[PDB]
DNA sequence: TTTTTCCG
């Protein structure tokens, strides 16, 4: 029931005939990730798939960029020395790879792409960008941008003219075609589609937004909550958890580990039937950051979860390090997940959603929230949708103007 | 504000 469009066929043929890098873009729900999976299945190339968030990576069938390439947290400058500590298994996988596929490219920082370039040139012992691997990037720059803190932007501004993937320094040595998928599949209502598109490109009017008046406090566990803020996610999850038959698991912290740096729950509260997400990758055991499941049993030292993909996993406690090394913390690598942030929702489709957007603070955040849903009637909102929720990023206007006027190509022409 | 590592 997947439709192969002529645009998709042309892009397939482009990637097979032309070794250039490619950005496949298009609006929310235009079939980008669906086509990604088609491209790989049909290409004869060895492909590896990655994405910046764990949820998006799982949705595309791959792994996070940070896991695949062993990337540390925090900004990486071109002068920082990288630990090249790949196992032989990982080196071999990266050497066999012919095509690197990255989904949700909009959330990829430019220093992440440059780190990937540097690590691949080290693995391949080559001066070719990305070690000579062909890179195909999928996404929508008008959805969420990469997560950066103010201090990180300050550090990065010495080397980067902006904070989107196309600002990476590697694009002074290589470049990419931009191709687009222009048919929307996720939604089917033309007026809903028109308002989504005009929110996306900042052109929406007051009159167009009137279509969304029925969202706020709409009268109706089928509705999925997606929120701008983690504090809201935590409240909704605690509500849905309840107080019946709860088990609590306390973190053990050992020495230095600021509380604002702890990656896990301080007091993990669970029950049988609880919707949860894995926080860590363990490919040997078949689980990965962002994988979703349902708790089926709780014990002293083991939490049993039936994953959405049908696997039952027995989670034991995991130990994080804060480094060199000074302190550590130990806790089950699980967190409740009925509710999720909008950043985590990017890439997913839902029939029924409740969005908490009374405070938006990222370009593309409102657009991602609304565009998750297949129909207008399936959205409930905590707030009236207004133009103040839209935050323009004019560097994206400049970028599209540049490539559209220069032959749908960006970066160094080869 | 929001996110993210290293196959035993
Ligand atoms: N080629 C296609 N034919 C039919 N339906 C599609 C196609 N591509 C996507 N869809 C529908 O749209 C939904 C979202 O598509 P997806 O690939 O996730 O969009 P994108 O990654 O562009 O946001 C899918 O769940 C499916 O219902
Ligand atoms: F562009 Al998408 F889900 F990947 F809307
Ligand atoms: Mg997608």
């Amino acid at each position: 029931d997947m439709i192969l469009t002529e645009e998709m066929q042309k892009i397939m043929n482009l990637i097979q005939d032309d070794e250039n890098n490619v950005f496949v873009t298009g609006k929310a729900g235009s079939g980008k990730t669906t086509f990604l999976k088609y491209l790989i299945e049909k290409s004869g190339k060895n492909c590896i798939v990655a994405a910046p968030t764990g949820i998006a990576a799982i949705n595309a069938g791959g792994v996070t960029l940070h896991s695949l390439f062993g990337i540390p947290f925090g900004p990486i400058t071109p002068y920082d020395r990288l630990e090249n500590k790949f196992s032989e298994y990982k080196v071999e996988l990266l050497l066999k790879m012919e095509l690197l596929i990255i989904d949700e490219i909009s959330m990829v920082r430019p220093d992440i792409l440059d780190t990937i370039d540097r690590k691949l040139r080290w693995v391949y012992e080559s001066d070719e960008p990305f070690g000579g691997v062909q890179v195909v990037m999928f996404g929508d720059l008008f959805q969420l941008p990469p997560v950066t803190k103010k201090q990180e932007r300050e550090i990065l501004s010495d080397f980067y003219d902006g904070f989107f993937f196309f600002n990476a320094l590697v694009f002074k040595r290589t470049g990419f075609h931009i191709v687009e998928l222009t048919k929307i599949f996720r939604q089917t209502e033309p007026e809903f589609i028109n308002v989504l598109n005009n929110i996306r490109n900042y052109q929406v009017t007051s009159d167009e937004l009137d279509l969304l008046s029925e969202l706020k406090d709409r009268k109706i566990n089928e509705y999925i909550h997606i929120c701008t803020h983690k504090a809201d996610v935590e409240k909704i999850n605690a509500d849905k958890l309840g107080e019946q038959e709860i088990r609590n698991y306390d973190i053990v912290i050992k020495d230095k580990f600021p509380e604002s740096s702890i990656p896990c729950d301080l007091h993990l509260k669970l029950r049988v039937g609880a919707r949860v997400m894995s926080l860590v990758n363990d490919s040997l055991k078949g689980y990965y950051n962002g994988m979703l499941g349902i708790v089926t049993a709780l014990e002293d030292n083991v939490i049993t979860v039936r994953m959405d993909n049908g696997r039952t996993i027995k989670f034991e406690r995991y130990t994080w390090s804060n480094t060199e090394e000074i302190g550590s913390c130990t806790q089950f690598p699980l967190t409740l997940a009925w509710a999720i942030t909008i950043h985590k929702s990017q890439g997913l489709t839902f029939d029924k959603i409740i969005i908490h957007v009374s405070h938006t603070f990222c370009p593309g955040q409102l657009y991602v929230a609304l565009s998750r849903c297949r129909t207008l009637e399936g959205i409930v909102s905590d707030a009236f949708i207004t133009k103040q929720m839209i935050i323009p990023e004019y560097a994206l206007i400049d970028f599209e103007r540049a490539y559209k006027s220069e032959g749908n190509y960006y970066g160094k022409r080869l």
